[PDB]
């Protein structure tokens, strides 16, 4: 049963803060006693962003950056 956290994707007029949120949410309630939350945060925030966020992450070079950085980087997409 893959963690439901895993499933969380962000819609195509989500904003991806919105998105970031809900995930967030998902791995505090979902994670494991001990787990690292950040690291499957930030993987999770971009893996699991939609195509627009992803080419913005991407071309920023924000793959794998901060959740600060990432988020940055998405708000200037707005659907």
């Amino acid at each position: 049963k893959d963690p439901s956290w895993a499933s969380i994707l962000q819609g195509l007029e989500e904003p991806y803060h919105a998105f970031v949120e809900r995930l967030n949410i998902a791995l505090d309630n979902g994670l494991p006693e001990g787990t690292p939350k950040d690291p499957i945060l930030r993987s999770l925030a971009y893996s699991n962003a939609n195509k627009e966020c992803q080419k913005l992450l991407q071309a920023r070079g924000h793959t794998n950056s901060p959740l600060g950085d990432m988020l940055r980087a998405c708000q200037t997409w707005t659907p």
